[PDB]
């Protein structure tokens, strides 16, 4: 890999050293800016090799990630803050004979799987949608969609582990670039991409990823953290009959989310919010404050997020 205290040069200008190997489509490893540097509050991202996929990821972050434009977002929406890493920058950076790509991106804490089987307390899990809304609201306004909302790529942030974060943008599409809709085609080749898990039935048909997909992703993940199972788990080897299954279980709703339910918990909420959601067009633009009424009801403002 790259050995630690290798000092990198952005394109802004700024030089960072790295730290210790943290785990890894590319390499991560902690950074301190060499200006003004104790503990790391940065994160590397370093490509694996030439050619690979990093530069998708690496267009989302250049493209909507930069803090200008994400806090002229928090004060038109009046937000507390919004869950994306915050971007830093990218580079070149030469490792034995070649230049490789690296990502500089604000440090998080720990993600959801880790944290909770996977069941949180439902006031939690209610809230997770609504921060994942504000985030799919402001990417999809920025002509991309994740494509892979889960546990996993939930992460709550270092310095504040009250707010949550999206993360792992590799998967991510750009659904409306300069304004342009893609068209809808049915592809089987490029057929039952993503998680399978949650993965949308758009991507089990191998459509486009459009902004619903995002939206009935999300609707699963909830079903899953409140539950701490879906119908589907059962046979996760035939991707065709998890695309049944899924068919099945919206085809059938409200009743099929709320049976579900283990006894003493109520899916109320989650299967009102997969109803809008499945209703939605492949082009329509989802009704984002019709999704949060749906999740928080009463109007109560939210609480820090509960993990007992
Ligand atoms: N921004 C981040 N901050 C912290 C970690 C991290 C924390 C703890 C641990 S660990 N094993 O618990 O020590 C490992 C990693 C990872 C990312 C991150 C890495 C990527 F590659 C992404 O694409 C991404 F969106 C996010």
């Amino acid at each position: 890999p790259f050995p630690e205290g290798k000092v990198l040069d952005d394109m802004e200008g700024n030089q960072w050293v790295l730290g210790k190997k943290i785990g890894s489509f590319g390499l991560i490893y902690l950074a301190f800016p060499t200006n003004k540097p104790k503990d790391a509050r940065h994160v590397v991202k370093v490509e694996y090799q030439e050619n690979g996929p990093l530069f998708s990821e690496l267009k989302f972050y250049q493209r909507v990630a930069k803090k200008d434009c994400i806090k002229k977002w928090i004060e038109r929406k009046q937000l507390d803050y919004l869950g994306i890493p915050l971007f830093y920058g990218s580079g070149l950076t030469e490792f034995k004979g070649r230049s490789y790509r690296f990502m500089v991106m604000e440090r998080l804490g720990i993600d959801l799987q880790k944290i909770s089987n996977g069941t949180f307390k439902k006031s939690t899990v209610l809230q997770l949608g609504i921060r994942m809304l504000d985030v799919l609201e402001y990417i999809h306004e920025n002509e991309y969609v994740h494509g892979d909302i889960k546990a996993a790529n939930l992460l709550l942030g270092y310095k504040n582990p009250d707010q949550v974060y999206l993360a792992d943008y590799g998967l991510s599409y750009r659904y409306c670039p300069n304004g342009n809709h893609k068209q809808y085609q049915e592809n089987p080749r490029k057929g039952h991409n993503g998680t399978i898990e949650f993965t949308s039935l758009d991507a089990h048909k191998g459509v486009a990823l459009s902004r619903r997909s995002d939206v009935e992703i999300l609707g699963y993940c909830m079903l899953r953290w409140l539950c701490g199972k879906l119908p589907w788990e059962q046979n996760l080897k035939d991707p065709v009959a998890v695309q049944t299954a899924k068919t099945n279980l919206l085809d059938e709703l409200p009743q099929s989310v709320l049976k579900w339910a283990p006894s003493g918990s109520s899916c109320c909420e989650i299967a009102q919010f997969l109803v809008c959601a499945h209703s939605l067009a492949y082009d329509e633009k989802p009704n984002y404050q019709a999704l949060k009424k749906i999740l928080n009801p009463h109007g109560i403002p939210l609480g820090p997020l509960d993990f007992s």
